[PDB]
Parts: C-alpha cells; sequence; structure tokens
C-alpha cells in the first residue's frame, strides 16, 4: 500500500478531519469520522500485524472521509467503515 502516492487506492486511508487527511494520529475525530474505527480487512502495507506505515498525498474530501472506492453502500470493497462508499 504505502510504495504507490496515493491519490484514491484500492485499500488505503491514513486519518480523518478537519481535511487532513492524515493528522498526528489514525482515524482522530473533529470534525467527520461515523462509527467504524480501522477493522483490518486487506493485509497490504497499512492494514498489518507485522507491516503498518502511512503516506499522504491529495487535499482532501474522500481520503479524510471514505474506506473503499466505489458509490455501492455494502461489505468488502463497498461501503467499509462510514456512512460514506465514495467519500
Amino acid at each position: 500500500m504505502d510504495p504507490v502516492d496515493p491519490n484514491l487506492e484500492p485499500w488505503n486511508h491514513p486519518g480523518s478531519q478537519p481535511r487532513t487527511p492524515c493528522n498526528k494520529c489514525y482515524c482522530k475525530k473533529c470534525c467527520y469520522h461515523c462509527q467504524m474505527c480501522f477493522i483490518t480487512k486487506g493485509l497490504g502495507i497499512s492494514y498489518g500485524r507485522k507491516k503498518r506505515r502511512q503516506r499522504r498525498r491529495p487535499p482532501q474530501g474522500n481520503q479524510a472521509h471514505q474506506d473503499p472506492l466505489p458509490e455501492q453502500p455494502s461489505s468488502q470493497h463497498r461501503g467499509d467503515h462510514p456512512t460514506g462508499p465514495k467519500e
């Protein structure tokens, strides 16, 4: 997960708000994040038991709110952690 950039990746969320995205800690409320904190379903680098780093590239709205990529509210790359599938 960490060697891309990242713009909007298959799974790479650093933090949340205010529109940051990273902060000095993972997840971290201000500001929006509703309920789902970080349940580790996809063990690339940032989700990781003996891995885990953190990289920050756009402003951003979607990379402060989102877990997955498409506008499809369910689970397993669909609506992974907010009220928010795309944002």
